[PDB]
């Protein structure tokens, strides 16, 4: 896609069997308990065009995504049939989707609607980690505010009701600071700069006490072979082993398989509850053999993850599973 991402759009929250505008103010904003539809109208190569794109936020439950379907169908006819359809879930957004809110980073808040709960309220003092890739695309996801969190790899934003803190890992790069600046002006903050290392009282009391947190030395690392992920299965009747991309995400983690993180200088074997044993026996054999090719290789449990692991992904929930 070539075109710039200065077209027209609408963004709508889906609310129980309905689509409801968005603020516009807030374009760019999403709460990762909800689905959203983006009608995206452009201009490129001399011709008109649009594209829906139907966004899912990782906490969004299977009635919100069951009642955009329904509602995508509807718009799509709506409309004609003209519509390019894309489907795509937090974290997997393509580089245009990411360019339609004018180089702002796209800010994930916790928590959304229900039909039961309604809104939910915004707490009063909360965690934001600014995470960006290769190609400069920003995201900010909100998380729980504990010290343990953190990782050396990123920006975070920091908001309590008496003060704001932007820190600044080892690790971060300029993209992810920029970002966390941009999340400080929706915030209505101004921040106290702080970078890892030098951390004041009162940002270790604002997150409940200081405690150890997500490094390594490849978390730490500015300079970036970037990590990949694989999935290990002998689900279809035999042993293979497939790369997941896009970011890092908690839910990338089968919980039926292996997966294997390659950080370059480590490889974890992540063991889910229900993978089989041979599935973890291959993998500890097919990690070898990919290293000895050109390293500890570190075993680790569903729930029972080190923070050298958990600090690659894009934020984590100790009550996921
Ligand atoms: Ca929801
Ligand atoms: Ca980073
Ligand atoms: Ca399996």
């Amino acid at each position: 896609m070539d075109d710039d991402g200065t077209g027209q759009k609408q963004i709508w929250r889906i609310e129980g069997s309905n689509k409801v505008p968005v603020d516009p103010a807030t374009y760019g904003q999403f709460y990762g308990g909800d689905s959203y539809i983006i009608l995206y109208n452009y201009r490129h190569g001399g011709r008109q065009g649009q594209i829906i794109y139907n966004w899912q936020g990782a906490q969004s439950t299977q009635d919100e995504v069951a009642a955009s379907a329904i509602l995508t169908a509807q718009l799509d006819e709506e409309l004609g049939g003209t519509p390019v359809q894309s489907r795509v879930v937090q974290g997997k957004e393509p580089a245009h989707l990411m360019s339609l809110f004018g180089g702002k980073p796209m800010i994930i808040y916790k928590g959304g609607t229900s039909r039961e709960g309604g809104q939910t309220a915004p707490a009063s003092t909360r965690l934001f980690q600014v995470r960006a890739n290769s190609a400069g695309a920003t995201r900010a996801v909100e998380v729980l505010p504990k010290a343990g969190a953190l990782n050396s790899n990123d920006a975070f934003v920091l908001k309590t009701p008496s003060a704001a803190y932007l820190w600044v890992g080892t690790g971060a790069s300029e993209a992810e600071k920029t970002g966390a600046q941009e999340l400080l002006r929706v915030l209505r903050a101004q921040p106290v700069q702080v970078a890892e290392g030098s951390e004041p009282d009162g940002f270790w009391e604002a997150l409940g006490g200081k405690a150890a947190y997500r490094t390594s030395p490849r978390l730490k690392d500015k300079k970036m072979h970037p990590p990949r992920l694989f999935a290990c299965s002998n689900k279809i009747g035999r042993f293979v082993i497939e790369e997941v991309p896009g970011e890092l995400m908690q839910e990338d983690l089968a919980t039926d398989d292996v997966m294997l993180l390659d950080t370059w200088d480590q490889v974890f074997v992540w063991v889910g509850k229900d993978s089989q044993e041979e599935e973890k026996t291959e993998a500890l054999t097919s990690a070898k053999r990919y290293i000895e090719t050109d390293t500890p290789i570190t075993v680790v449990k569903q729930g029972f993850e080190p923070p050298s692991f958990v600090g690659w992904f894009l934020g984590w929930d100790d009550d996921y599973w």
